[PDB]
């Protein structure tokens, strides 16, 4: 049952941007007419006849499926299989179930798409917004129906006398190739529209000497990589001459076929759709690029190297790019299976918000057991560098320098306190994971999906079973290529190497993902970890990032780092840094459905790596799991849908002001392509230097990226170390190791966890509405000036997730930047310093300053008016982890000044993942806040949407712009009772000593401070006079 469809693989390498040419028409197939073939449910059949548009006499004949996959939020999907039937995927961001429920809801809601064929056989149907014509050969309109706007139109190519053919449905001849693709007129050009392409995961665009945001007018493709800096050398065009940069024509590491176009910004007849191709072969994105002839100004379009064919077009309910991205986590949900929390992804423990540090080349974790070498060190002076100079500090990211020998799931003596590997639970032996938990810390630790293969007779049980059981992926193919093999065996198995550079490398088993077995095998490995003090999952190298190889070498042997090029090409036997590509691996698309060549395929591995880990490692083992029963994954690979099983960090980057900027827009970008929790390496990943390797990040690049990341929502410093047995990498860069600049360090960590809450409540907007944390600055509406602020303006936090704006310095040695302020709306300077000082004066929205001030101290981060903000202190004033906060840690909703009379606020609740009853029982709560003025009457009102989570200890108000009152009354179901004037004179002071129904009138910071008992949080309303 390998190759059920009978498929002939005709392309199994690599295809840059430069050799995918659909618009060239020769050996395509496209849409020349049709006849109407029925509907059920709201899927119409149209019975396509494709031409060949360079002789269209040759002719056949698919069914294409057009189905209305949501009415209320304006989203139909096109399929079709030039190859075999049409077929469900059983794995993936799109499933059957969630249509099916989505569907049912609506109808039952009394939604009707009106879908029919006309008397001559065109196709209409409606969605709430829209309506929609197909005609015989697929030409499709969309029309917006409140002012008859065409918003989308797929694309015709002429022929001699044939007629039309509409390349919105094109495959390639199957005699030649087995690609698809998708061509719609692309309105970039349009004087009034100007259309705009943004979203596509990963992929870095340099315009000038500045990295950008928006993707148009560029060629991009998905084909997950190995891609350390962003420019891997193999991945250069065709006779590439010089330095390869970062660049739009660049493979990264997430697959995210997906973008949303965006016209007419701006004004009142603005429109956006999302655009996805659900494939996971390699992938391919064309906004207009016309270079290598990939493309035309004037047209778009979406491809891939396999079927099947199968896009979904996501217009959205509301108005604006937001409501996009909501609409396209919808598609993704778990509404079917009643998640009372995790619709739309996976809420982390409150911890993963928190600062971590990761070093490459760790050596021990206490001091007392470290290897003498040249740089070493222990993890005990990275914790004691933290926490002896008071920085608000998480944990660790422990990599595979624990490991014995890379043995993944592995420990070695020297991670443990008595310098020797127990099983857990021994107060005299206590593993890195166990005494991290005494300091108060968590831990992730890196693991991937290579089983050490080459253990010179040493027994290394997780190898030994992926043997015993056949779960590892095997040597064949339908090439008859030779893998490769060595003395270890098995003679029927795929063996890799796995490469982190300077002699740290090891053969590989890799397990059969889509075989039955191998996912619950794999999650049980977990335990090993889990029950020795494991918190979280770092997951990488997830391609999986194998070491080049050339079929024909050793295992252990990579090719010339030159090889292979357009003079030298690959021609079957390079293996793009990953599994040769020929290899047959159990279908992950279709369970019980046979094998296929991986070049199907690709990028779905790191997707179903992750989804294992998820339900079989961290859930199916929760029990198992030690202070924290919720966990969480951090991945290096994925594919549209990742935001179910976790988030992801952007690999390997450096420490460049340019990989700054790279990590502002993958951020945003990963976040609007529903990867929410994604985050770069603070300070860079790999050395910079080109003269001496060593050199570590500069204490200004520092400040800058710490800046540019602490409202991000992974922030993690991480780094390859230079030490005598991994030598290379920098000499360090942990954030105390700038003594400099350590106090502007320290108080940008410190204000990103006092705003702990506002991170934590936009997760929660994510995981139940789809909202992205991060907003692109043209998710701010009837705003014409956004657009061109979008590479490094940035919004999140409150009710409606725009109350802050960020606008990072990107660039070493600067202390100035231009800076724009969204309209219709008024924004007060703030940052680290503010907690203890007046605001100042109110600036106008609309507002453009050139060469805006920016010190090096401070980071441009501004709070819009009537925005009330949940934010946390510590009760005795010292730096701490999030995961050692209680409810005796002051929360506080400090209210900024009104918008329009009016401010509003929200907080979600829960006890940060100790338990997993907030998302297995419901076990939440959700305040919301409101002040009005009115007159000399000011209203401060607590409701709930659900009070789930007892929150333990007092809450505070405070009012910034306010003084001394006559009188604050407070009524709730609990009490109805006057606040007095607190005796405290200071905030600790109140915080420690204040009684509740305290009010304290700060001077200092021109606050007024009520302090409120814990039972009046769900329900009360307050009355300042
Ligand atoms: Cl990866």
């Amino acid at each position: 049952t390998d190759n059920p469809d009978g498929i002939d693989y005709k392309t199994y390498d690599y295809v840059g941007v430069w050799g995918f040419s659909p618009l060239s028409n020769t050996n395509w197939f496209a849409a020349g007419s049709s006849t109407p073939g029925g509907i059920t449910d709201w899927t119409a059949t149209m019975n396509v006849n494709f031409d060949r548009i360079d002789n269209p006499s040759i002719t056949v004949q698919h069914p294409v499926q057009v189905q209305v996959t949501s009415y209320n939020n304006n989203s139909y999907r096109v399929r079709f299989n030039p190859d075999g039937p049409i077929r469900d995927v059983t794995r993936g961001p799109i499933l059957k179930q969630q249509l099916d429920w989505i569907r049912t809801q609506e109808l039952s809601e009394g939604c009707d798409p009106g879908m029919t064929f006309t008397s001559e056989g065109f196709l209409t149907f409606e969605t709430k917004d829209l309506s929609v014509i197909i005609y015989g050969n697929f030409k499709t309109r969309v029309t917006r129906k409140s002012d008859g706007k065409v918003i989308m139109e797929n694309d015709e190519v002429g022929t001699a006398s044939s007629g039309n053919k509409c390349r919105g449905l094109m495959f390639v001849d199957r005699l030649y190739g087995n690609a698809i693709a998708s061509v719609n007129k692309n309105f970039r050009n349009d004087a009034v529209k100007q259309e705009g392409f943004y979203g596509a995961g990963e992929v870095n665009c340099k315009y000038q000497d500045t990295y950008i945001l928006e993707r148009t007018g560029i060629a991009m493709t998905n084909y997950n990589y190995d891609n350390l800096n962003y420019n891997q050398w193999d991945l250069r065009p065709p006779h590439h001459d010089g330095a390869l940069n970062p660049d739009y024509y660049i493979p990264m590491y997430y697959a995210a076929p997906w973008l949303i176009v965006n016209g007419c910004a701006g004004t009142s007849e603005q429109y956006s759709y999302g655009w996805f191709m659900d494939n996971v072969s390699q992938s391919y994105m064309n906004t207009g690029d016309t270079t290598w002839n990939s493309g035309q100004e004037d047209l778009a379009y979406m491809g891939a190297q396999y079927g099947p064919f199968d896009q979904h077009f996501v217009y959205g309910a509301g108005g604006g790019m937001e409501c996009v991205v909501t609409a396209f986590s919808l598609l993704q949900g778990k509404e079917f299976e009643n998640q009372v929390l995790n619709k739309r992804s996976v809420m982390p423990p409150k911890y993963v918000f928190g600062f971590f540090q990761g070093v490459f080349g760790t050596s021990s974790l206490l001091r007392a057991h470290m290897p003498a070498g040249e740089n070493n060190i222990s993890v005990e002076e990275i914790v004691e560098g933290y926490q002896n100079n008071n920085f608000p500090f998480e944990g660790l990211a422990v990599d595979v320098d624990m490991q014995d020998n890379l043995r993944v799931f592995t420990t070695k003596g020297e991670f443990w306190t008595a310098n020797r590997v127990g099983t857990g639970g021994d107060p005299n032996n206590r593993s890195v994971f166990e005494w991290a938990h005494d300091k108060g810390l968590v831990c992730q630790t890196n693991i991937t999906c290579f089983l050490r293969n080459d253990n010179e007779g040493q027994d290394y049980e997780v190898n030994q079973t992926l043997r015993e059981r056949q779960l590892y992926t095997k040597n064949d193919s339908l090439t008859g290529t030779d893998f490769g093999m060595t003395d270890d065996g098995p003679s029927d198995a795929y063996i890799g190497h796995l490469d982190y550079g300077g002699g740290v490398e090891c053969d590989a088993l890799f397990p059969d993902w889509g075989r039955p077995d191998v996912a619950e095998w794999w999650g049980n490995n977990y335990k090993k970890l889990f029950s020795i003090g494991l918190d979280f999952v770092w997951q990488d190298m997830t391609v999986p990032a194998m070491m080049p190889h050339k079929i024909g070498d050793d295992i252990n042997v990579k090719p010339d780092g030159n090889w292979p090029n357009a003079d030298d090409p690959s021609n079957g036997q390079y293996n793009w840094k990953t599994y040769h590509p020929q290899v047959l691996v159990t279908d992950m698309r279709y369970e019980n459905h046979g094998r296929e060549p991986m070049v199907t395929q690709r990028n779905i591995h790191a997707y179903t790596l992750c989804e294992s880990t998820r339900k079989e490692g961290i859930v199916e083992n929760a029990d198992t799991l030690t202070k924290f029963r919720r966990s969480y994954i951090i991945s290096r690979g994925g594919y549209i849908g990742n935001q179910h099983f976790g988030g992801m960090w952007v690999g390997d980057n450096s420490t460049t002001s340019n990989y700054i900027q790279m990590m502002i827009a993958n951020n945003i970008n990963m976040n609007m392509s529903c990867l929410p929790l994604v985050g770069s390496d603070i300070g860079g990943f790999t050395s910079y230097d080109n003269e001496n390797q060593r050199t570590p990040c500069t204490g200004d690049l520092m400040v800058r990226y710490v800046q540019a990341g602490c409202l991000l929502p992974w922030f993690r410093n991480h780094y390859d170390r230079w030490i005598e047995s991994k030598d290379h990498g920098k000499d360090y860069q942990e954030l105390y190791m700038y003594p400099n600049e350590m106090d502007t360090l320290r108080k940008f960590v410190e204000f990103r966890y006092r705003w702990q809450e506002v991170l934590y409540t936009a997760m929660y907007q994510n995981a139940a509405f789809g909202k992205p944390i991060i907003k692109a600055a043209s998710m701010y509406n009837n705003d014409s000036n956004v657009r061109r602020a979008q590479n490094d303006h940035f919004l999140l936090g409150g009710h409606d997730g725009y109350r802050i704006l960020c606008a990072p310095v990107v660039w070493e040695n600067s202390t100035e930047r231009e800076l724009y302020l969204p309209v219709l709306t008024q924004w007060y300077k703030f940052g680290p310093d503010f907690d203890t000082k007046p605001l100042e004066g109110a600036m106008n929205g609309g507002d453009r300053i050139y060469n805006y001030p920016v010190p090096q101290s401070e980071s441009p981060i501004f709070v819009r008016e009537g925005a009330i903000l949940p934010t946390r202190y510590t009760l005795n004033g010292e730096n701490k982890s999030l995961n050692t906060y209680t409810d005796e840690d002051p929360l506080v909703f400090e209210v900024f000044p009104l918008g329009n009379n009016r401010a509003d606020g929200m907080c979600y609740l829960d006890d940060g993942g100790v338990t997993t009853n907030a998302e297995d029982n419901g076990k939440f709560s959700v305040v919301k806040v409101a002040a009005e003025q009115d007159g000399g009457t000011e209203t401060i009102t607590f409701t709930n949407d659900c009070y789930e989570y007892v929150f333990g200890g007092p809450f505070y108000v405070r009012v910034r712009g306010a003084q001394s009152p006559s009188n604050i009354h407070v009524s709730s179901g609990a009490g109805s009772q006057d606040m007095k004037v607190s005796s405290a004179t200071s905030r600790a002071a109140l915080f420690n000593d204040g009684e509740n129904g305290d009010f304290w009138v700060d001077q200092e910071t021109d606050s007024l401070w009520l302090k409120l008992p814990n039972v009046v949080l769900p329900d009360a309303v307050i009355t300042i006079t």
